[PDB]
């Protein structure tokens, strides 16, 4: 479970910080 769990928050980690990154110039 533990496994799995911190590989979703790895990827929501690059995924949140992708729109961040898209909004910052707006």
């Amino acid at each position: 479970e533990v496994y799995k769990l911190d590989a979703n928050v790895k990827r929501l980690e690059k995924e949140v910080g992708k729109l961040e990154g898209e909004v910052a110039r707006l």
